[PDB]
């Protein structure tokens, strides 16, 4: 009862924070376990996690985003964030964001990808293994139920949540799509994986990356137009 | 030298014992850091492991996969096989050596899939993920670069070494959808995600899973001819 008060709520930086110190109370009620039983439940409360940040990321709440990773204790934080995937998780949220925000049609505009990181971090094909895996999870934290009661991805918006979770999943995977396909983007077989896109999508994504490109890096200008040109041919 | 030298062998019990141990004398050496610059250091060094586990699931040795997790130590496997993909690693192995055979050809067959705890895993939600992160890690160590020579996935196939890739690659990402799309195969969005596959890889898979099913359990035979259905309609 009390969880699922604050889950409903409105979503600020009040109801975010105290949401997160329950899934940890919760959470760390198995550390002192170390069973299957256990990593079972850890492993859902983990994506409890996520659930908080996927919706702030598709409720234009970036800022938000990154806050969950603080409220997290170290030792819950090194099972939530395995590895690498705490060094880059700051570029995760911006690139999931970044996508979902067009996928919803936002009218831009984003910070630079040379600037936050995150085009450093596409250079390391370790480190886009490390966003690949938070950008999945980030997606399957709204795709299955998370918590034993149904909750809105985002709040009051019920007759349409099924709606959103799909354009919103959508993105995250085509923000899978830029990182799997890093420098191979106009091959035939990273083409093919542009399939699922709709119509409407790939020219949402066409233009706001063409107005993207303007003025910035040409590191990162390339880049882009090596996407672009991807989705003008599938 | 000593490295090289190993990789390069035929695929036998002694030289893959010889080498996860070399990788993980290589691996120890990061433990005692903690910074970043080791975090990306021993993440390379664990995608080295799984290259290891890609080579012997092409290689239709996967009593040598299971073995890989037995010679890592227990610290390095937390980092390498975080959390839940510790407890489901046997059921990813064989899962991914069913499907990357039937790619290759190899005229079956495989154990069952409620006996080997396979069909049990897919019925948790959190233990398909901790799944599809280890196809997903079997995939790009093979893709990637994971040794700073380069080392043909199987020994003495050098110049079929990028043909072998794409088709094994292939085969752990149709792997990677049955996971994903567990019991929602036949649905428009997910058979629009078998567009990456050959049509005579549909046909192998389409025959494979027919012949694959005769007397096996119905909740085993459901799952596969919605899999077949779903390839049927794509
Ligand atoms: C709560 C068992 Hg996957
Ligand atoms: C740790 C993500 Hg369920
Ligand atoms: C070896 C630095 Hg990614
Ligand atoms: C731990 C997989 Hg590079």
């Amino acid at each position: 009862d009390k969880f699922t008060y604050l889950l409903l709520q409105p979503l600020t930086e009040a109801t975010l924070s105290d949401a997160v110190n329950f899934i940890v109370e919760k959470y760390s009620a198995e550390l002192p376990d170390e069973g299957d039983a256990s990593l079972v439940v850890r492993s859902q409360l983990g994506c409890q996690f996520f659930f908080l940040v996927t919706r702030t990321l598709a409720h234009d709440q970036r800022e938000l985003a990154k806050l969950v990773q603080t409220l997290i204790p170290r030792p819950v934080r090194l099972e939530v964030f395995p590895g690498l995937q705490r060094s880059v998780f700051k570029s995760s949220v911006f690139l999931g964001h970044h996508i979902i925000q067009i996928f919803m049609g936002a009218k831009k505009p984003f910070q630079d990808w040379s600037f936050v990181g995150l085009a450093q971090d596409f250079e390391c094909p370790w480190r886009r293994l490390a966003i690949a895996e938070l950008l999945k999870k980030f997606s399957v934290s709204v795709v299955e139920k998370v918590f034993d009661n149904p909750v809105a991805l985002i709040p009051q918006h019920e007759s349409d949540n099924e709606a959103l979770i799909e354009l919103v999943t959508n993105a995250l995977r085509f923000a899978l799509w830029i990182v799997e396909f890093y420098e191979t983007e106009t091959n035939e077989k990273s083409i093919k994986e542009l399939a699922f896109l709709d119509h409407s999508s790939k020219t949402l994504l066409i233009e706001s990356f063409t107005k993207f490109l303007q003025g910035k890096d040409v590191k990162d200008q390339d880049h882009l137009k090596r996407i672009i040109d991807a989705l003008e041919k599938s």
